[PDB]
């Protein structure tokens, strides 16, 4: 079955999306990107749509891990305000490759429900992280504020000390 | 008859993909090579016009607001309204954000929008609070599109008032 080469194909599909367009993603294009035979495409996946769904799925699991990374050294809610600030301060550069792919996924999800399922599982994770030090009502508000705050750079402001003080107000703690 | 073309472009974009869009698939959805020559032209014009009408309506939501508490109620209504439905043009918006990252004129038109929304909220809130309110608003509608567990009007208003802090009258 060869799990590593299945992973490669998903990697190469993702790479074939950020590079050219999802409209352009074909079996041949991905196989030549993955350095793999045409047959492996049909052996592992039932169709381009299962493949795209898996690649987007894996893209969001990457993000989730890039997300909970910021909470490595967080014991407490005050440290969690700091990690949130770090994350919003740090991801002001770069690159809008992920964010570009992600806004593509938000819009596509509103008319492809398998993809919406994947989006939901991705946000469950973010909220679950925050609930380690906040109650859901605060976790939910902080998640939304983090997501909106990130947008407000993808168009283009603003100091760490200032980002921290907005976070601290959305959290009201300590 | 540019508006037919402008809305066809917007309709095509939302009706199956961005890059997908062709000068024909647009043409059937409402001169093309003659009026509006470049297919990317076109998107710029459609998205600009879209961004201007979106920005105007958001402002208009606050037309009868006189004060900060009123403004917290208005924001809560707007956020709750977006959750019980989900607005017409939220896909085009996420598409917009995707293009803004790649093409600088859409970054600039988007930029002009964000300061429009902030200028409204600055009529009652300090720009730090106005900035946080705008981001909270944007991030909340993004969450709706997915769709997380629904929030009551009561929960949103409590959240909005926290983010506004003082005033609260």
């Amino acid at each position: 079955n060869d799990p590593q080469r299945r992973e490669k194909i998903i990697q190469a599909t993702l790479e074939a999306v950020k590079l050219y367009g999802i409209h352009a993603v074909t079996h041949r294009k991905i196989a030549t990107l993955a350095g793999v035979p045409l047959g492996s495409m049909t052996y592992y996946f039932s169709g381009i749509d299962e493949l795209l769904l898996e690649a987007f799925s894996s893209f969001t699991e990457i993000m989730s891990r890039q997300y909970q990374a910021f909470f490595s050294d967080v014991s407490d809610a005050p440290g969690a305000c700091q990690a949130i600030t770090d994350m919003i301060y740090s991801s002001q550069v770069a690159t809008p490759d992920n964010m570009e792919l992600m806004y593509q996924l938000y819009a596509l999800a509103s008319r492809k429900p398998l993809l919406k399922t994947v989006m939901q599982n991705w946000m469950q994770r973010s909220q679950q992280t925050l609930e380690q030090w906040f109650e859901p009502g605060t976790a939910r508000a902080l998640d939304a504020f983090i997501e909106g705050m990130t947008l407000h750079f993808v168009t283009d402001p603003l100091s760490r000390e200032e980002i921290l003080r907005m976070v601290e107000r959305v959290a009201g703690a300590a």
